[PDB]
């Protein structure tokens, strides 16, 4: 169990087993952005091969922006446009309750089936948790989000005092 | 007048004025970044500030992705996808047609009316010339697109040889 | 109230409200460079838009270079030399006794009148504590350096152990 | 066919088909670095997915450093050991004539068997032409070098005047 | 003392006196990597002029790769390798036992007599300590590796929890 | 003779012999940034070491920005402000008059003989040409402004067209 503090962003996090950071700035101004490993492993002390369809975005969610299931829903409906900004359709929809040591939280699933009969269906998780924390699991029907993972990523979210 | 190379993408373009690339690392695959600057110049040598509600992305336009009239409506409906993600209505369409040194080409432009009444209207226009080449310029009602210029800017693409 | 430990540096400090980090490089040889956000909040994830005119970089000051006081005003005068490169007059100099948890130190803040009309005037807060540690908060008339956030940043300076 | 300036390294060459350039600071002292896309298109304007396993690194080959044949084979040897730091076996070896456009040179090429019964055998070619260049495509048995590609890239080089 | 955490990696350690982090990627999936400044200090806030014939990496040594006797010798060799990939001989190697309070582990020592008589001589230091982790020190006959402070480098790693 | 273009910046220049670009970002905005090798030739395929107390900048002069004598006099001045912020005294000045291709300018050079013992003076050539380009040399007494060269770059500008 690995925990990562996020001091700009008011909050740590445990980050998923076979994930890492995808880079150093996201923290800078309180998110953090994560891929996964392929299990490859590189030369020690070289970077690890990662994924390139799938992703992990978390970070405070700002007041001025966006109940907690309103709000996950909005800003999944949001990063859908922005991770994945071609023509299809929305289905297999979920909504899933959170709790995060005590502070309540709501999750909004759903996939996409695209227009293009070639693009693999995407996958799209957006919790929100709460001062308010968010959390996206993006990934598609060949490498498709881990909602277990994602409920315990944003059931993990501790405010840092 | 300032034309650019983009070798990887096969093309040259005449450099808008006020305008700098935003990046080097566009141009290793093809694409350029350019953003506006301010006009209070900054010390010299240093970078100069540039507007954040405005950008443009040229490029090569991948012979496996989407007549150049339904290219450029297909691309710029997925283009304000991705740089607008918030909800909204499209408002006072466009479309316009490119001739650059004689090769025909299509543009599609639209205005973002969002649902947050305190978000300034966005605005997109996408031009795709041609081997095919695609513009885009972003902006919004505080910083619109200069259709204009944007025409002129996708007029100006020549392959290179 | 956020901490920030800079453990290169030996030591934390309490981020001042609406700031974030620049970079994540400064804390590689124990500094830190913050930058003040606009207040337009920037989509989930992604990077804030800051002030181009204001800045504050901290760290530990080399025991090689630079009393506190003295210490404070030949380092503020050397900043303005850096950041405010163009000629002008200084004007409406201060300094500041400062106590960080009982460890004293003192600041040096002066205006800079510019030979340019219409240049806006430079500020810069300049305080040494203390091993001893910087901090340096530039702005301008337009931008001010907030002179009481300045010295509240340099008396939450606590030494890592 | 793409041709691509290198002013710092003096010289030109043919991108090959399906590469991109892997970053731009490579050009600043006169080397280029070139990744394979994998052939999925990316967004128009992002940067596409290229494979992990396989490398192209070419610029001018310092006169203090290393016949071109004698050359190629050392040069040879020392990218192995650093793109391919494991312990094998070297086989399958192969020298190459070249010729391009009537200035000569020599390339090695070799396949490595690791120890690892679970590495899959790498594969180098290293070429000198000549002023001097050099020219090195990385590879492995499942993404092997190809060679008559190698070939034509290094026969591609002209001096810059 | 210094103390750093690395939280990706599961360990803290101790930061040699004289060096500073090289940047801030390698944290991202678990490794550090450190430079040695070379006693010019910089103007405060800026970077260190640092030395370019000696490193430090460390990280996780992952469960799939490489006693931990063994497995520094095979490390080693990879690393100097990797760092050193110019023709020569080994001379000098040594082995070291490590204990990091309480963990044990062993380190590889050599140094590499090149071919070229006008390169100094490498020297690699590599540890394995343990969940394992790793410690290469890198310098040459003008920049030796500090065999004691490489030791307690080491020996300074804790796991983190 | 080695020629770059700078197209944002609309000119090209020759680049002095022993120099590389220091990034490949001032292109972007029409600067180039250039640092000195030192000799030791690196890796192929890797960035040589370079000098760090010595620099030269050139690019376009705003004209909004700052006679061409009147012009480098007072550049010069701020130069050497940002690039050498620490208290001396100016010696040793000149005045150089440029010429390149029938495009006349002029230069202003100065030494700083710090307040401080231990620094090596501090060294400054800078040059305005012509639309306008400037030209700055930076150097110290350990590694003087070669005043023939800095000549030599400016007068090898040329505009674009
Ligand atoms: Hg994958
Ligand atoms: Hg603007
Ligand atoms: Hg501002
Ligand atoms: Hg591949
Ligand atoms: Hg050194
Ligand atoms: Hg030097």
């Amino acid at each position: 169990p690995v925990r990562i503090d996020n001091p700009v962003g008011g909050f740590s996090f445990a980050l998923p087993a076979g994930w890492v950071e995808s880079d150093a700035a996201h923290f800078d101004y309180g998110s953090a952005l994560l891929s996964k490993t392929t299990g490859d492993p590189p030369f020690p002390g070289q970077p690890p091969p990662v994924c390139n369809d799938t992703r992990i975005v978390l970070g405070r969610l700002d007041q001025k922006l966006y109940t907690d299931s309103k709000a996950a829903a909005r800003l999944g409906s949001d990063m859908g446009e922005f991770y994945m900004p071609y023509p299809g359709t929305r289905i297999n929809q979920e909504t899933v309750s959170l709790d995060a040591n005590g502070v309540s939280g709501s999750a909004s699933y759903y996939e996409v089936k695209f227009s293009d009969p070639s693009k693999p269906n995407g996958q799209i998780w957006t919790g929100v948790i709460g001062q308010r924390w968010f959390v996206v699991w993006l990934g598609t029907a060949n490498n498709p989000v881990d909602k277990g993972a994602a409920k315990a990523l944003a059931e993990s979210i501790r405010p840092l005092v």
